RNA sequence: UAUAUAUAUAUAUAUAUAUAUAUAUAUAUAUAUAUAUAUAUAUAUAUAUAUAUAUAUAUA
């Protein structure tokens, strides 16, 4: 899509020419924050499933995760929080956070065809085997 | 009364000078616009040099 305005939503905005025209048109950190942008495409993957941030029409295959807590205060889309929970509710959507550990999805508590019992939900063994040379031998800030 | 000469005044014509007005041209100054050149600053691109990082190859 072609625009006349910075101010936009939805997609990535980038740059239609060559940096030279919007110079002066534009100021430096405005001409710098579309550079993401001007390369911006990457791929999606079809696995099983796929988080997003994204809101989307509530139905037979999407889902809203429910993790009994209070929203992100700062997160600018917490708002929506109550309408999306009510209409989940209403044609019983909401996901517990333990359903995604089944290999097949049902929104409940001790299901009969699973007794999940297994290593894969006993969250008191955190593991950590793999590494990779990172600056962050270990980031402090980050509390499980 | 007349003629001739000289001086002064007045009128008319012609020439020149000076002042004032109007038109035209040229020169100079000032302002504004446009173009070109040069200098300085900033941004972007390209080339070269130096430094640092990362990757790959070879050697120890």
């Amino acid at each position: 899509i072609y625009v006349r305005s910075t101010k936009v939503l939805g997609a990535p905005l980038c740059l239609a020419a060559p940096a030279k025209y919007y110079a002066g048109y534009l100021s430096t950190h405005q001409l710098d924050g579309v550079y993401p942008d001007n390369w911006a495409p990457d791929n999606f993957h079809k696995r099983e499933f796929c988080l997003t941030i994204l809101p989307s029409l509530l139905g037979p295959r999407t889902f809203l995760l429910d993790v009994d807590a209070d929203r992100d205060a700062s997160y600018p889309l917490s708002v929506l929080w109550p309408q999306l929970r009510v209409l989940a509710l209403k044609s019983r959507l909401l996901l517990p956070p333990v359903a995604l550990l089944r290999r097949v999805v049902d929104p409940g508590l001790k299901p009969t065809w699973s007794a999940d019992s297994d290593a894969a939900f006993r969250a008191l063994r955190l593991s950590r085997p793999s590494s990779a040379s990172k600056p962050t031998g270990f980031d402090f800030s980050a509390l499980p």
